[PDB]
């Protein structure tokens, strides 16, 4: 709970938390926990928000997206997730949220939890929140979260910026008539669709019936609004920007950082944007944009403009009259000029490629099926019924080649990581990619260029240490590895776990594209509570004995 | 000669002759011969338009282009080419002209010749001028094109609209460093790379350096203009647009059509336009842009924003001050609007789907190289040393394989041809379908969707019959087949030969994507010339001497 947080001083929270704070080392006391129950239902025939019946959903609680989670800065979350599903496991996973010394409350299956089985089968997730801001969740369970087990998160907290009103959380997700498992298959031998729609904020009109509602923003008028913006998308990504207005950043994923006022904004899968919104313009109904860049190489939708109603408390209702301009082609590429407000500095300087620090990855086309995903020349296959803790906690080192270990050894040390994109297949497509139980720091990337360009870098220390950025770079927990280029990231390593590193579009971790970070494994046994260990073999148990019984099988690498 | 075409008349061309003559069927007997002489050298090091200095071209006449053809209606051209490379034979084809009764001065090196052999090899093309506009030439020798063999056609005639200057050819074209045996090489294992430039009238500013300049088109107020648009690119498809000014099309290809106003206008790789722009604005200069649409499937530039200058007379000099607007996104789909002046008429009722009149278009990854292009499942493959009508001249009806022949006995009638864009593969791009011989109808193709959205057609006749178009469509000898889909082509049988038809992309046709139609073989071996036949058999003859001596392979399909 705060005790001075005011729209004049948005940056005070409590007696020794402020904005300044290092909210990754200190956490306030709250004592109080907050709770929710997940029931997940298999639902045919939904009628959605466009007005188009789907096949097959999977829901939580009913509605399209979960309960939005709400809690102050140092509250426990608590969630007891009930999986009435017909045939799959499920596994929920709390994206952008550390689970600092919580590895097995992470909610990735195959990794840190057994699937919690259909039919019943239940868990409790128990999470502290030492982090403010705009975070989410979703299935991990190979690309079911494409069905609707997804949801969003909100941890109050102090902001970098002075403001009135939070008008809370903003998802904005592609949208696909065809269920997730269908389109894990098609794209497994096909180049993957553009949307049937974008929904924002759980609405969209259907741009051939005119079926289904824009969503609708009120503006107070005069009022400084914060606006939390995510992608939750399986594969699209996204530009926003709203007609006639800026917007001021104030937070990139879950990390705040200094104001920065942008016409127009990239999210990639998976990323959140916190803005300011100053309604300082005339009284009117102004869209807000969604546009796609980067020439189709991250995704479009068969809604040639999705957008909602940005509308100022007192005016005409109907639709804004204004087309405006179309923003600037983001090339598939988020912007790398945020400066977060608590500041890290890493030397650069010294880095030197070598394999032992090197993730490349490769589209191959040699096997079955026709598009699979090879990090360090291996595709990811997780085993569900025997996750990477089971090794840790029965001290098996022997680890399959198909989890992609990446054991990582150093005690809370900067570890330097360079993914390079294909550079020398026939094709290469932006990724965004995403690391669990930390953010990391974007220290340098391959020269910006056209996302469709086939334009091809490898690292080379001779003009590209310049490039790279140790002095307060952006960090974040999702970032866009280039086409047909690189992307250097660190990461302290201050927390023992098993963590993946992947590509966010669903497709693509379905076909192979991740790693597994063996952070400090002697480390993580030592810290693993009786509680935790008991329960995840009680969940271990039940999914063992499912599976056999399960009618479908697995047909992707899990994740 | 013309004796009646006045600037508010152009209707009017002689006695007998005017824009409603049966040009295909009736043509002015002038008796008067326009001669060229055409001297390929090759030149290292060449600086070009751009700054940008090139590894090797290969040139005509010393100059980037060949010299601008230019006849009247009814005239004879007559071009003696001179093959003074060091290594390559040459063969140059006329592309939009007909050669009706002329097929083996089509310039098809393995279909209709053998190439004209290097170190001062020689041959004379001599054709009549049955059709008035504005088409092109370039050498088929592999994609020699690309490395600058390359020039323009206008023969004059009447036109549908009336206008007061004829500002002759503006050819615009893809222009890369690297040289066309390289690219050949390159996009064989590779997705193909953005231009490094487009040349507009021959020239361009560096984007980078700002060495060249702006073509300058000095527009006269008050008067109306023809200006006579080509695309001689060998992969990129544009889209061009004026601020502020339409563009009135009067023809399409080499077929004059009633006059159509637009905003913008896209050109397929081997298309042209010839349209009227009327200088009634504010003198000024203003910017000619070109544009991609499609999300990149059919092309984009590494220059972000090429361009030339349209400057009224007597205004001040410098840059075009007003940037404009984008034009619509064409799709990588020319317009199926146009109708020609002189009018035909087909059923379009009574078509039936066979594998006899079905050609399917297919990319085969699993051999070598990777990207190989297969129509009804063979890649073209032709042998320059031993042409198609050689088969014809000694009675052989044995053509290999390779030689994709579709022979067609039908005498004078009409016969149609679905042509399918590989609906199951992985993936799918647009192709420019180019015929030789002939002009096509369009009688139509499948709906019309975002080149990049991987969306598919089959034709369904219960749903696509309807969707058809025989009462005058459009008719040119270049149109889109797009991505996913299908197009329904014809052309009536008027003219004995061996035909080429294929995508026009030189790296596609290099990869095998096209057939020969071989037209009424029986008919072909009567109508072909005693000097024809004798100067075959020379050219073969020293093409076959030379060969052996050649100290490079034959890396692709020929064409
Ligand atoms: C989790 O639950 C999911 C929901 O039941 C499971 O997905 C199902 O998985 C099976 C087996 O992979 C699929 O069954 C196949 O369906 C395909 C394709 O059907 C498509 O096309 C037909 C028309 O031909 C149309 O009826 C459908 O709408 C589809 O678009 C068949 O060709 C196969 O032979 C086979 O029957 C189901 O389609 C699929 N359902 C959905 C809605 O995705 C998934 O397996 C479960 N996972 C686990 C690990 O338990
Ligand atoms: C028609 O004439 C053309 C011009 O002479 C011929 O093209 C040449 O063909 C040869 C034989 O294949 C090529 O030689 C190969 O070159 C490649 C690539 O070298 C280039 O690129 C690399 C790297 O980007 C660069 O380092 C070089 O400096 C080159 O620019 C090499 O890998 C091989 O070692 C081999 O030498 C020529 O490069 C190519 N030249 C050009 C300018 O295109 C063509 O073969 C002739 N065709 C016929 C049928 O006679
Ligand atoms: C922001 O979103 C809005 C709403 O989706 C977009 O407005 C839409 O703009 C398009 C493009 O101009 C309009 O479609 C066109 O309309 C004309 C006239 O009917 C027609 O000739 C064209 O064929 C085309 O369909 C559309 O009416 C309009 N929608 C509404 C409800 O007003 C807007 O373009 C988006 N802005 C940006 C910058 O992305
Ligand atoms: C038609 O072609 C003209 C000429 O290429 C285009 O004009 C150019 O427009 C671009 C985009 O606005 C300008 O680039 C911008 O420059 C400013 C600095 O002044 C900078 O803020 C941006 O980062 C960007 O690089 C460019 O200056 C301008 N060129 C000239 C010589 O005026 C025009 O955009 C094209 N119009 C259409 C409709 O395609
Ligand atoms: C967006 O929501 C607002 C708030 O509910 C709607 O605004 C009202 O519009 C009606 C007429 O349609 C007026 O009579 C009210 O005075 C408005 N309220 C306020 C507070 O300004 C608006 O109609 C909605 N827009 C759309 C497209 O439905
Ligand atoms: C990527 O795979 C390569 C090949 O297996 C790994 O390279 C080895 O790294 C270990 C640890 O440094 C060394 O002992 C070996 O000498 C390396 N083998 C060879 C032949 O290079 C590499 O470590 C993997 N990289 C990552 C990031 O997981
Ligand atoms: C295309 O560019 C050529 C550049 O040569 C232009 O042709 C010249 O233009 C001037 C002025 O109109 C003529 O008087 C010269 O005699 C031409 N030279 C040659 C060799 O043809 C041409 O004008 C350009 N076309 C347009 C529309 O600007
Ligand atoms: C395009 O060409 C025209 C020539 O037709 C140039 O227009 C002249 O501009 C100069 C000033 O630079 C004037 O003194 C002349 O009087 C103009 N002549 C006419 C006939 O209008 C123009 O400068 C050229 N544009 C560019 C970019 O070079
Ligand atoms: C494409 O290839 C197929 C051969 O697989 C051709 O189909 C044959 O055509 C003849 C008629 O000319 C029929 O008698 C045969 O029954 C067909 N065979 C099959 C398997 O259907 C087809 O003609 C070719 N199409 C073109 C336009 O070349
Ligand atoms: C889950 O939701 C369904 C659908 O409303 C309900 O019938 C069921 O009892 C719920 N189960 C539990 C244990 O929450
Ligand atoms: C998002 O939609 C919900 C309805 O579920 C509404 O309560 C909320 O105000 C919306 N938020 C915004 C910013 O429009
Ligand atoms: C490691 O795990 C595998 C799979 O369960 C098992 O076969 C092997 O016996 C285990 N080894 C140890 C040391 O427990
Ligand atoms: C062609 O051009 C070259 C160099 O310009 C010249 O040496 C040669 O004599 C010319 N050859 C002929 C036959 O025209
Ligand atoms: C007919 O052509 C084929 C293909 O070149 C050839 O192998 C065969 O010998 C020819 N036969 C005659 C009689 O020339
Ligand atoms: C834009 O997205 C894509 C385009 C082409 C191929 C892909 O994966 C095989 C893919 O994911
Ligand atoms: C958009 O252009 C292309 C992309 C990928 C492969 C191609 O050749 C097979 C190609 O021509
Ligand atoms: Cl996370
Ligand atoms: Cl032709
Ligand atoms: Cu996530
Ligand atoms: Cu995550
Ligand atoms: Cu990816
Ligand atoms: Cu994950
Ligand atoms: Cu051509
Ligand atoms: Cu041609
Ligand atoms: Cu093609
Ligand atoms: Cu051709």
């Amino acid at each position: 709970e705060p005790t001075c947080n005011t729209p004049s001083n948005r940056a005070c929270w409590s007696d020794g938390f402020d904005i300044n704070t290092d909210y990754e080392v200190s956490t306030p006391d709250t004592g109080v926990t907050q709770s929710y129950v997940f029931n997940l239902t298999e639902v045919d025939n939904w009628m959605g928000p466009d007005g188009v019946v789907k096949e097959k959903v999977m829901l939580i609680n009913g509605n399209i997206m979960g309960p939005n989670i709400v809690a102050n800065w140092g509250d426990t979350v608590e969630v007891t997730v009930i999986n009435n599903l017909v045939t799959n496991g499920t596994s929920i996973h709390w994206h952008g949220i550390h689970q600092k010394d919580t590895n097995l409350h992470d909610g990735a299956n195959g990794v840190t939890e057994c699937p919690i089985p259909p039919k019943g089968g239940q868990r409790t997730y128990r999470w502290r929140a030492r982090q403010y801001g705009t975070s989410w969740y979703h299935s991990h369970f190979s690309a079911q979260y494409g069905n609707g087990v997804v949801g969003t998160i909100q941890i109050n907290g102090p902001a970098s910026l002075p403001y009135d009103i939070d008008l809370g959380v903003f998802p904005i997700t592609d949208y696909y008539y065809r269920a997730a498992d269908d389109l894990v298959h098609f794209t497994q031998n096909n180049a993957p669709p553009f949307s049937d729609n974008v929904l924002i904020n759980g609405t969209a009109v259907n741009p051939n019936t005119g079926e289904g509602q824009y969503a609708n923003v009120t503006l107070t008028p005069g009022k400084r609004h914060r606006l939390r913006i995510l992608n939750t998308s399986t594969e699209n990504h996204f530009q926003v920007s709203l007609v006639n207005h800026t917007m001021t950043v104030i937070a990139a994923d879950m990390v705040p950082v200094n104001a920065m006022t942008v016409d127009s904004l990239f999210l990639a899968v998976g990323q959140r944007y916190d803005v300011v919104i100053d309604a300082s313009r005339a009284p009117d109904n102004y869209w807000f944009n969604v546009t796609f860049g980067g020439q189709a190489a991250c995704g479009g939708s068969l809604n040639p403009h999705p957008a909602a109603i940005f509308h100022y408390a007192g005016a005409p209702g109907g639709l804004p009259t204004d087309e405006g301009t179309p923003p600037v082609d983001h090339q598939c590429l988020d912007t790398l000029d945020v400066r977060p407000v608590v500041p890290r500095s890493v030397p650069v300087n010294s880095f030197v490629k070598r394999p032992d620090n090197t993730l490349p990855v490769a589209l191959d086309l040699t096997g079955t099926p026709l598009f699979v995903w090879k990090v360090n020349g291996s595709d990811i296959n997780v085993d569900w019924g025997k996750p990477i803790i089971d090794y840790i906690l029965t001290g098996n080192t022997s680890y399959p080649v198909s989890d992609n270990i990446v054991q990582v050894d150093a005690v809370d040390q900067w570890t330097y990581w360079l993914i390079e994109n294909d550079p020398e297949g026939p094709f290469s497509l932006p990724h965004p990619m995403h690391l669990h139980g930390h953010d990391f720091l974007v220290l340098g990337r391959s020269p910006d260029v056209p996302a469709a360009s086939q334009q091809r870098f490898v690292f080379d220390p001779a003009v590209d240490l310049a490039r790279l950025n140790g002095d307060n770079p952006p960090r974040r927990d999702t970032t866009m590895l280039p086409a047909g280029g690189w992307l250097l990231l660190a990461f302290r390593t201050d927390n023992p776990g098993a963590w993946l590193f992947h590509c966010h579009i669903a497709w693509h971790v379905s076909g192979g594209l991740s790693v597994d970070f063996l952070e400090r494994p002697a480390d993580l046994r030592q810290r693993i509570s009786q509680e935790d260990e008991d329960d995840f073999n009680r969940v271990c148990d039940e999914w063992r004995a499912y599976w056999p019984t399960n009618p479908y099988p697995k047909i992707d690498s899990g994740l």
